[PDB]
């Protein structure tokens, strides 16, 4: 996260840190708890991941220092990537992780509500992006979960800012005209969370951008409301 601040413990209790054990253990991506056995994240996080067996999900984490070899984690039973996903910049950057055990909800870890299809008209004015990513384009993974308030931009505006890309209605953008605050490397798969009427929704998934925090380069997020049928369909049994 560029231009953000340290979070309070438990203010983002849907936020997970997804780790890989290969070759040694490190943070890979963000993700959101959406159900007792379900993390929602970005499809591009699994480039070159051959097996779900090298994945570990940590919940209720503020600082990465909390993760040691004795720290408990959720194993991943199944990675489900959207079958139309080819790569982040051309959309469909959405994946589900089916955990091996279920999350026991608490003030430290519980789920975020998916957007309603009826919410497509709501103008959100209280949106935050969170993560352990870089504080600038060349940098490293941060210890403490950062947060940044960032206004959504319209798809017409965002399209103007990426004339070499096709910014579709299944993408949503957010950023300042002058830059300054943004997601950056390490943040992807994490939530773009918008509070409306005292209720938080999972409006987007951190996907990509050109650079981090540049002027006239909004962050691009998976537009979650566009995938509520896909999520329902994929999270059923057998
Ligand atoms: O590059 C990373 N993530 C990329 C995506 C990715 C994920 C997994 C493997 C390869 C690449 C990212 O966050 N991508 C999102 C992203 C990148 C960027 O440069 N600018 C942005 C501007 C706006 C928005 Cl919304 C997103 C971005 C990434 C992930 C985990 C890491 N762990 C480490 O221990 C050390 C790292 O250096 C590291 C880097
Ligand atoms: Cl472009």
């Amino acid at each position: 996260i560029v231009g953000g601040t340290a979070s309070v413990r438990g203010e983002w209790p849907w936020q997970v840190t997804l780790h890989t054990t290969s070759p040694t253990q490190r943070h890979l991506c963000g993700g959101s708890i959406i159900g007792n056995q379900w993390i929602l994240t970005a499809a591009h996080c699994f480039y070159g991941v051959e097996s779900p067996k090298i994945l570990r999900v940590y919940s209720g984490i503020l600082n990465q220092a909390e993760i040691a070899e004795d720290t408990s984690f959720f194993g991943v039973q199944e990675i489900i990537i959207h079958d139309q996903y080819k790569m982040a910049e051309s959309g469909y950057d959405i994946a589900l992780l089916k955990l091996e055990t279920t999350v026991n909800y608490a003030d430290s870890q519980r789920p975020i509500s998916l957007p309603s299809k009826g919410d497509r008209n709501v103008i959100y004015t209280d949106c935050w992006v969170t993560g352990w990513g870089y504080r600038k384009l060349r940098d490293k993974i941060q210890n403490t979960l950062q947060k940044a308030k960032i206004p959504l931009v319209t798809n017409e505006e965002c399209q103007k800012r990426y004339r070499g890309h096709k910014i579709t209605h299944k993408m949503i953008c957010a950023g300042y005209r002058e830059g300054g605050k943004d997601a950056c490397k390490g943040d992807s798969g994490g939530p773009l969370s918008c509070k409306h009427n005292e209720v938080w929704h999972l409006v987007g998934i951190t996907s990509w951008g050109e650079g981090c925090a540049q002027r006239e380069r909004p962050g691009v997020y998976t537009n979650v409301v566009e995938y509520v049928d896909w999520i329902l369909e994929k999270t059923q049994a057998v």
